[PDB]
């Protein structure tokens, strides 16, 4: 009885239980919310099935402190290792497929704008010079500021990842272009006249705006004051008419006509330009962890050594802990990659923060746990804190909006 230990003077096991209890209730609350309102755009725009896996992993995460705090039974040693090992995997291997999809969608977004300027501005697969005379390659991607031709080749090789000999490919020219795209977005967001317009437009229309930036410059696009206001108020047809009167339209009519047309329809007509599949991959990554756990049940049979001490050695803990680490690393990688993606009410920003914190919790866990003489309680708290952070940062914001702010939805 945890109460007894509290009466004895040890408040550790009674605290871990309450922590778990408050966590189970919280998870129970959030899940029910996503069930009732499963038709609302805040829940429908994401992956409903993956959450059911992420929420289930968190639930078992809290159920762990009932295996670390229990009557001395043999199967509870089994439930421990199988709960501390798989529960994170069910959350991070289902989240990695989410972040990977998010990253794959984004990568395809940058693919379209690349094919946009390749047609509108052009491309060179070998090093050349611009008007200013500096060494350049691809779609106007500056390599270096030195007169040395050798300087451009070094910067290029370091930039690509191989010995290019001053010659690249379309895919490698896309890589360098991705950099120039992001650098352009930075300037736009730091331009007071261009920022509100960029924020209002959709995905396709943002590419049309950047196109104009890569032609006339930030200071130039700001010259379209009246036109930009029309676009921000979503007056496309008026904006097109207004833009077809500009010197920019009369000076470069072939290109401008296409950029303008993109503004009109919000599509790529002017240019020649799976949910079940994720459920199998998530299932696979979970089974891999299960295999490691089952294997360690065979190699090292669990045995009983309020507190339930199991004979679980270091290897019994390190190997699954290592595997989860990779799951977390993959997540954080794709999460940071999609951190600025505003899809699903800027959902990605919460996912990035969660992984950041999770990385810190798990790195700190290694020296603390393996250097502790109170490993079970450090396990309980570490485990619940990790499950709580995932729940608090990813789902509570979704749950807040769906209960407190119905109209925003
Ligand atoms: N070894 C080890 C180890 C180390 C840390 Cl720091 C953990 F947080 C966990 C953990 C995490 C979860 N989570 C469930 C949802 C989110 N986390 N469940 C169970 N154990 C295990
Ligand atoms: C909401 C608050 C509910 C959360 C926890 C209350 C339950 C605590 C149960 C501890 C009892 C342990 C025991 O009986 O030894
Ligand atoms: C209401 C909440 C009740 C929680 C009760 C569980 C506490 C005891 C379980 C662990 C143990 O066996 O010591
Ligand atoms: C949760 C259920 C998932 C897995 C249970 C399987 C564990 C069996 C491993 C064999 C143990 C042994 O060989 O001693
Ligand atoms: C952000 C990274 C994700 C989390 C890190 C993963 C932690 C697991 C990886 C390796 C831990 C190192 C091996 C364990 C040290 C053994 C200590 C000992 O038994 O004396």
């Amino acid at each position: 009885s945890p109460v007894q230990y509290l009466r004895w003077g040890d408040p550790a096991p009674i605290a871990a239980v309450v922590f778990a209890c408050l966590g189970l209730l919280a998870t129970l609350f959030v899940t029910v919310v996503f069930i009732i309102y499963r038709d609302t755009p805040v829940v429908k725009s994401s992956s409903r099935e993956l959450c059911y896996i992420i929420l289930a992993g968190i639930c078992l995460g809290y159920l762990c402190t009932f295996c670390l705090i229990a009557k001395p039974k043999q199967i509870y040693c089994y439930l421990q290792r199988i709960g501390i090992g798989l529960s994170p995997a069910m959350s991070y291997s289902a989240l990695v497929t989410k972040t990977y999809r998010a990253a794959r969608i984004l990568a395809m977004s940058k693919k379209n704008i690349f094919e946009m300027l390749r047609i509108d501005e052009g491309l060179r697969l070998k090093i050349y010079k611009d008007t200013e005379g500096y060494y350049t390659i691809g779609i106007g991607h500056l390599l270096t500021k030195s007169p040395s031709l050798n300087a451009a080749k070094s910067e290029l090789d370091k930039a690509i990842g191989r010995n290019t000999n001053g010659v690249i490919t379309k895919d490698e020219a896309e890589k360098l272009f991705n950099q120039d795209v992001d650098a352009a977005v930075r300037g736009i967001l730091r331009n007071a006249k261009l920022k509100p317009v960029y924020d209002s437009l959709d995905a396709v229309r943002r590419a049309a705006l950047i196109n104009m930036v890569f032609q006339m410059g930030e200071t130039g696009v700001a010259g379209f004051t009246n036109s930009l206001r029309m676009l921000q108020q979503k007056r496309w047809d008026e904006a097109a008419v207004n833009l077809a009167k500009s010197r920019w339209y009369n000076q470069t009519p072939n290109r401008a006509k296409r950029v303008i047309t993109t503004f009109r329809t919000g599509t790529w007509d002017a240019y020649k330009i799976s949910a079940c599949a994720q459920l199998v991959i998530a299932f696979i990554l979970i089974c891999i962890q299960l295999g490691i756990i089952v294997a360690l049940f065979i190699m090292e049979p669990p045995d009983i050594m309020v507190y339930l001490i199991c004979n679980t050695t270091n290897l019994g803990v390190v190997a699954p802990l290592g595997y989860n680490g990779l799951l977390i690393l993959a997540c954080t990688f794709y999460a940071f990659k999609t951190r600025n993606v505003p899809a699903n009410f800027n959902e990605a920003k919460y996912i990035a923060f969660t992984m950041y914190t999770t990385c810190i919790i798990w790195l700190a866990f290694v020296p603390i746990y393996f250097g502790s003489n109170y490993k079970i309680i450090t396990m309980c708290f570490s485990v619940s804190l990790s499950a709580t952070v995932a729940l608090g940062c990813m789902f509570v914001p979704k749950v807040y909006i769906i209960l407190a702010k119905p109209e925003r939805n």
